[PDB]
């Protein structure tokens, strides 16, 4: 009704309700997304998301592995702070000191977890007093902690009793990975102290994700004695020092095909553990401000939840008429046409971003199913047997 | 405006569902692959 | 032969000052990078500058793009090729298969 | 008390591997349990108004 | 002479990720090629519709 000047707005508005809030939200979006992707973490060039030739190379490359570098995954956590870390209970050390990427750490467990035989004598009869190296039996005993008794006693629980299972149900429940949007980084939890235990909701997620990856059963590495004699047989110079070439190449082929099976296995695991760790990593907190006194904390999934639900009921939005920072839809109800087309432009831009990261989900679907096809057809290798 | 608003919201939750399939396929890959532990047997 | 080339020199039993064992992190430093699947899916455009040199023997990749190539070869189970027929048996049953008609 | 170390650790290993398979299985089944509960839980009643 | 390099994933990335934040964009007011949302902040209705 043009006739009444009073009913017209005053003063006029043609800009967006608040460009600053969407701006901070959007920069946090970029930071969380580029930080959340798991990337091979061993050398500075290795996590390089981009090469040096594209503009802004530094300000993409520095955000590789942000979640874990902020979290200090490489440095073991004391547990008093409930930080995601390479536990010195399951993970082998780099000293014959932990790797910066959990997925490479897991496949590194697969490739470098020795048998108990190297900690035996070479006749498999007795046990060395001290063995610094960490064999699969020892690590997964460490996963147990103290093994639990049969009938519940006044001091210790039976393995089936609920009082024994109080932490393990949380540790082992799948939802510990999916439902939360940003993991708790405070060690407010103190579980039973026998082997592996989660000191935080984040540790509950980590212990789930490693549990699903089945790292607690690392593959059986070769026997020291057996492998060692096939070594002596194969690595030797043929037709010298009482050797020859026939069983030399034969046993060489046998051992080499064995390790080849190990590495193809390990790569197939690295696939799965990579996606699981990316699901885990979408939901870790990341630091937005370089200065810690002004440091902001948001996660990829939390912040993407905010891209979702800021136009809808916002918890900080005012829900009483007459107050500023009203709800989004009521703000539209009182908005200007230029403002409304403005907001359509921006929200659909956010459409484009979010079905991009939906893209990325999809290409990960490709990764997984192609690996499962290759494994399944690997289970069927054409034999040339005609008898 | 409100229509594309709901579009953001809905295909956001479809994205949630897609990450759920991601999860299911991943775990079945690991359990197939667990059925395939390489043997340290030298026969 | 092909997956011995995959191997390079095979790694010794116990850690020694000459060459590290197979589980030792020093020996495993180069291979673990090409065994990480994020090498295929994390980076946004690959770099082909030959700068890294991990293994003096075996399939060694000098670039991050070649890291992804090494992993795609490994995951495709390409390092283990299928078993093709033996000469003696195959020649016999080929000679029988290509038998001339009643000749 | 009439024990020695070798079968002690061998037996510890057998038990511990058993519970390892048990918990790994539990995780794998629990992923299915969780997504089935999720799909049903999208469909269950919820009360919104703070007053009954 | 104008040899420039991109991959398809990185190019689809920066096609998606050019309006919301931009590394090349000037983050201080008063400079050209500012952030897309700030450019929108002063854009005309015909302009914004062309963007649509």
């Amino acid at each position: 009704d043009i006739t009444q000047s009073s009913k017209a707005p005053n003063p006029p508005y043609s800009q967006l309700f608040n460009s600053n809030v969407v701006q901070l939200v959007q920069n946090y979006a970029y930071n969380t997304f580029l930080g959340a992707i798991p990337v091979d973490a061993m050398s500075q060039s290795l996590m390089n998301f981009v090469t040096d030739k594209v503009q802004g190379n530094s300000l993409i490359n520095n955000l590789a592995n942000t979640t874990f570098k902020y979290q200090n995954f490489s440095a073991p956590s004391s547990g008093a702070d409930g930080k995601i870390t390479a536990n010195g209970l399951i993970d082998q050390s780099t000293a014959s000191t932990y790797l910066n990427d959990p997925v490479s750490q897991a496949v590194f467990n697969i490739l470098g977890t020795p048998d108990y035989s190297f900690c035996m004598d070479n006749e498999q009869k007795n046990w060395l007093p001290n063995c610094n190296l960490m064999y699969q039996n020892l690590v997964m005993q460490n996963v147990i902690g103290t093994l639990p008794p049969a009938q519940t006693s006044g001091s210790t629980p039976a393995f089936y009793s609920y009082k024994y299972n109080q932490p393990l149900i949380s540790q082992l429940n799948s939802n510990s990975l999916i439902a939360p949007l940003l993991m708790d980084t405070s060690a407010s939890q103190s579980g039973q102290d026998s082997g592996l235990t989660a000191k935080s909701q984040a540790q509950q997620a980590l212990n789930f994700i490693r549990y699903a990856s089945a790292q607690v059963t690392p593959p059986s590495l070769p026997k020291l004695s057996a492998y060692s004699e096939l070594w002596n047989q194969a690595t030797a110079k043929p037709n010298s020092a009482g050797y020859n070439e026939v069983q030399q190449k034969q046993a060489a082929a046998t051992l080499s095909s064995y390790f080849n099976n190990l590495r193809v296995y390990a790569a197939q695991t690295s696939v799965g553990v990579s996606n699981l760790y990316y699901i885990l990593s979408k939901r870790l907190p990341q630091n937005m401000s370089a200065d810690q006194s002004n440091a902001n904390i948001t996660s990829q999934a939390l912040n993407e939840f905010n891209m979702a639900t800021r136009r809808l009921f916002d918890p900080t939005a005012s829900n009483t008429p007459g107050q500023p920072n009203q709800q989004w839809i009521k703000q539209i109800n009182d908005a200007s046409p230029a403002t409304v087309q403005k907001e359509i432009a921006i929200l659909l831009a956010e459409i484009n971003y979010q079905m991009y990261l939906d893209r990325q989900i999809q290409e990960r679907i490709l990764l997984t199913n192609s690996i499962m096809l290759l494994q399944n057809l690997k289970a069927a290798q054409p034999t040339a047997d005609f008898s």
